[PDB]
């Protein structure tokens, strides 16, 4: 209680959504400057999806082979090219609509907006966290790849995700916008299965601090640690380790509220090896992980 | 493959600007030549406590108002109130208003909300309204006149805009006609809300999505009948299932085979015993902000 998930708002990215068809395969493409970046598997047949070719693929498809689409309104495909596991499709049409953006590859614990998309159209927007196994736990049926994940600062949006796969699991696998996997997937119709996941130690640090901020704060300790312990003994606890940029971005909350990062540290290592003892933080027994040190700024002071 | 899921916003952000009275600033709704907002920005603080607010707008001019779309302003050539919503009328028409209406939703609906400031559009959420007329939002200082809707083939139906704070952290607000949603009263005073109850049919709908996504440590093999159901669920402060919201599980019991009165069944075997540990969805609690609806849309 107290936080929910919030999206950022969507209209920047709705405005570069398209449709890109091969034959009867049409997924999601994001249509950027004169540019439109998608799946690469929109070239495959099922036959070739056990194992594709897809350099051989793409070698008999010619820029006629492809069906842009911005609603109902074709735009002429002017050249192609494959970068990695996306197809960038160059056309013939500046987007009107296109935002100031950058592509970025984010770190597992990052949280980021899903555009969920069928034929070109959003369905929906949620917040999702990539997983320290590099999948979300995403809401995706057929027809959904090709939709985005993105951030938002100021004026920019900072795209992260692409979407290309469900899991055994029912979570969720893609890319950057350069075509590069998160986690070690690949972009084929064979079984793969999701590593173990672990708890983003650093979102829980975030969430402590937030609990804090509120006023909720029976777990401080007058302790400290190092953060090779605190990190050894996370592990044992199926924690993700903490990072030097972890510690980095805890840094503005840790300053809000006057608390080391590594004396948080020793206040969460107690609530390891020791439980909660019945009690609540932030009306939970549980601890979140999903958001962040900036979501939690986004929330309380923004 | 379960999420709260809000609608795609862009509609609405084209909508949104910056309304400024004074030392006073919040957001309105941009539709056609008029702009929407919540009429307490008139106020000043020497009136919050007991404002008469038909009083305050005979005195302010069209020229009081500074209406900003980005960095332009619009001119105010008119202004009326209805209910507790200001309508400012400019010389200029949206030309990104979208299909819409002003609709007014019932308690146990769900909504998204496009939280605003100063005109910006920050962050998108599901809500909803719970049965004593609160939302459980995420608002700040300067969030009013942000909106709550829905959108159903192209058209934008408006149920909500925001108001205020209670102390206990929950919001209040009225549809765009300017009512309130429950007893609040637009004034700067600490109000509390009615008791809450838990939305039945939508706790209902979510455990159905946990089937779906294969999440069953919940079922069991007795079955209830619905008055017996509705006794144990008044109990517990649950609202009572009524035939229609047994009607609109249906597609959810087709789809899972479990027919409505035996997830009834499950329903009051969880609330008397509790979770013990396990968890539905990733949740400890359970959950009522999704409909029927919802949880269809989305697995589907
Ligand atoms: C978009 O094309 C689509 C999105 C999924 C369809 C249903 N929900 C989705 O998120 N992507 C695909 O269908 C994938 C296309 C391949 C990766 C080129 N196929 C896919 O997701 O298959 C998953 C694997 C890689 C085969 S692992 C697996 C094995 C057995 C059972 C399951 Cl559920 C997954
Ligand atoms: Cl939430």
């Amino acid at each position: 209680s107290g936080f929910r998930k919030m999206a950022f708002p969507s209209g920047k990215v709705e405005g570069c959504m398209v449709q890109v068809t091969c034959g009867t395969t049409t997924l999601n493409g994001l249509w950027l400057d004169d540019v439109v970046y998608c799946p690469r598997h929109v070239i495959c047949t099922s036959e070739d999806m056990l194992n594709p070719n897809y350099e051989d693929l793409l070698i008999r498809k010619s820029n006629h082979n492809f069906l842009v689409q911005a609603g109902n309104v074709q735009l002429r495909v002017i050249g192609h090219s494959m970068q990695n596991c996306v197809l960038k499709l160059k056309v013939d049409t500046a987007n009107p609509k296109t935002p100031k953006y950058k592509f970025v590859r984010i770190q597992p614990g990052q949280t980021f907006s899903v555009l969920a998309c069928y034929n070109g159209s959003p369905s929906g927007v949620y917040q999702c966290a990539m997983r320290p196994n590099f999948t979300i736990k995403g809401s995706f049926l057929n027809g959904s790849c090709g939709s985005v994940g993105f951030n938002i600062d100021y004026d920019c949006v900072s795209f992260c995700y692409m979407h290309h796969m469900e899991l055994p699991t029912g979570v969720h696998a893609g890319t950057d916008l350069e075509g590069n996997f998160y986690g070690p997937f690949v972009d084929r119709q064979t079984a793969q299965a999701a590593g173990t996941d672990t708890t983003i130690t650093v979102n829980v640090l975030a969430w402590l601090y937030a609990a804090v901020i509120n006023g909720d704060r029976w777990f401080l300790n007058r302790f400290t640690t190092t953060l090779n312990d605190f990190n050894l003994v996370a592990m044992k606890y199926n924690y993700e380790p903490l990072t030097q940029d972890h510690v980095d971005i805890l840094g503005p909350l840790s300053a809000q509220t006057g608390i080391a990062v590594l004396d948080m540290c020793a206040s969460l290592k107690e609530l390891l090896q020791n439980g909660m003892n019945g009690r609540t933080i932030l009306g939970s027994a549980l601890l979140e992980d999903e958001f962040t040190p900036f979501d939690v700024v986004r929330q309380c002071s923004g």
